[PDB]
């Protein structure tokens, strides 16, 4: 019993982190096989980052201008190309600790663990959600760029995020591992702001299922609703529309608790209209939307990783 | 910027987890050098756990009755002794991945990461606090016993907890790595309940400092108080007494923000007496007490681990 924000074990990803320096800019890289991936603004100075021409900055660099270190050991660079907003450095050494891995572009609503790194060294690990507005609510200081987000499936690391920047309001924006930003952001120091966020409805329901499973049941009402009516009521509270796909994905939790999704939807409708009136759910005074149905099942049924 | 519940990177500890089976009971062990540590109720059946005599159960076991596996590989046991509530299995192999480590008994108020494990495999990682009443608010299913809690300092893992049991209300209780329980708990299936908890005052203040650092300042008032007056007011809200040691430990955050501890204490006194009136701090509607001063600094200044 118990329900916690839980990150994936970070060890497979720890073994991949390196420090990348170019000129006087240092940030983190990901060393998979004989390639190091990092944000392309490693090639900038402070000044440059106000409005950089990356293609131009990169033409003036040679392999030797990039210093890659894995602990004590310097890796010798033997190639470089830019792909979108990421830089690929080919190195003379394959990483012996390369885990089985993939590069995924996740969807808004999906969660992942971030391994926050400074100078190629791990600081800590925490769980995030890709927000509807394509930001994450992270914890990132100067030096954290090139920190990565990932999911583990059995033995395979799916890398889905690399950290680039912070926006007003202290939210965070980044790219997939092919260097495409999530959302409409660009890697320059100019005024940019995140769209208005919305609440990830399917995740809130997953969390309510987790609460029932943990014996917190006070909010269960005796009603049903339809998907139509629920969505009209949720729309005014800035909840995303719940689709039939969402309903189907919540099927396992539904079957496991013997509570139909639309009866839980009835319960959430009531909580949105009446508030929690001094009560908590799973220790929280606010509804939580950063647990996916998968995260709930994984946690409440004990799924592990080799 | 940003502030998150952040676990230590789990990789050094991942490399130490094994599965231990005895009879038909399987749980997790910690493999350091040529010793495996696990909860001693691995030697019980279901029936036994209602009221076990461990010394008697262990006399009837030989080395070969314990099956220890590290992935595919079985480790051959060549010795066993019991120390308090933990079992030490000497094995024919030293763990090549043994990190630098220590065994620590932490104090109430201190935090640590838990690496939740099933069948010797890591499920996930999260940050906990040892409560005043000597429980933790974990997430532990059947199979999780022998999961460990730890702190990392630079390159050294301080192991401080091994998971044994769950108490009514879904809190968790366990031992240091010498097999002494935290709190008055015993490793038998009998009615036991946790003392009434209290709020870890020094941690709440640390968290308020973290909030100022992140620019959430609305609750800062213009008053001071004395340590005496603050403690009388905090006592009625089931806050622990703040000592002078607590004040001194909060010195770095105090100096870094230019807010004296007793002025923050003035601010917290007000929050306790007036509530948060619809407002959040660092995204939370409730005051948080599971961040130590160290955790705040570590997070808000970027401390890393080799
Ligand atoms: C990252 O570049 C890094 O860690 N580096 C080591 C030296 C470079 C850094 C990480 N940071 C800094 C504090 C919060 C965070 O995530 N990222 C950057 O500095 C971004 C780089 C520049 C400007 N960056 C920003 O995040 C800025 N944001 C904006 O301009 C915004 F309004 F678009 F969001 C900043 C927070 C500095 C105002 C580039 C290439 C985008
Ligand atoms: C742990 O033994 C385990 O995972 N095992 C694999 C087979 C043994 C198990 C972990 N659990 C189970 C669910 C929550 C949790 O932390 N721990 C135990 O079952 C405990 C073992 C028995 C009884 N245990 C309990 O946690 C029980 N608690 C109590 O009796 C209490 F009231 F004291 F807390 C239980 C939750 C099963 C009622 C021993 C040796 C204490
Ligand atoms: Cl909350």
């Amino acid at each position: 019993s118990g329900f916690r924000k839980m990150a994936f074990p970070s060890g497979k990803v720890e073994g991949c982190m390196v420090q990348v320096t170019c000129g006087t800019t240092t940030l983190n890289g990901l060393w998979l096989d004989d390639v190091v991936y990092c944000p392309r603004h490693v090639i900038c100075t402070s000044e440059d980052m106000l409005n950089p021409n990356y293609e131009d900055l990169l033409i003036r660099k040679s392999n030797h201008n990039f210093l890659v270190q894995a602990g004590n050991v310097q890796l010798r660079v033997i190639g470089h190309s830019m792909q979108n907003c990421v830089l690929k450095l080919k190195v003379d050494t394959a990483n012996p600790k390369t885990p089985k891995y993939k590069f995924v572009r996740i969807q808004p609503g999906q969660t992942f663990s971030v391994l926050a790194c400074y100078n190629g060294s791990p600081s800590g690990v925490y769980q995030c959600a890709m927000r509807p507005n394509f930001t994450i609510k992270g914890s990132f200081l100067n030096g954290s760029c090139g920190s990565v987000g990932f999911n583990i499936d059995y033995d395979c690391v799916s890398f889905c995020y690399m950290h680039h920047m912070e926006l007003p309001t202290g939210v965070h924006a980044g790219t997939d591992l092919e260097g495409n930003f999530y959302g409409p952001f660009v890697d320059r120091q100019t005024a940019q702001a995140a769209g208005t966020d919305t609440t990830i409805t399917v995740n809130v329901l997953a969390w309510l299922y987790a609460a029932v499973i943990n014996g917190d049941r006070w909010f269960l009402n005796r009603f049903t609703t339809t998907l139509n009516d629920f969505n009209l009521v949720a729309m005014k509270y800035n909840y995303e529309p719940l689709t039939q796909d969402h309903v189907d994905i919540l099927g396992p939790l539904s079957a496991q608790t013997g509570i139909a999704v639309l009866d839980m939807c009835a319960s959430l409708k009531e909580l949105l209209q009446n508030g929690m009136n001094g009560r908590t759910i799973l220790g929280s005074a606010l509804l939580e939307d950063e647990f996916t149905p998968f995260d709930v099942v994984r946690q409440c049924s004990g799924v592990t990783f080799q």
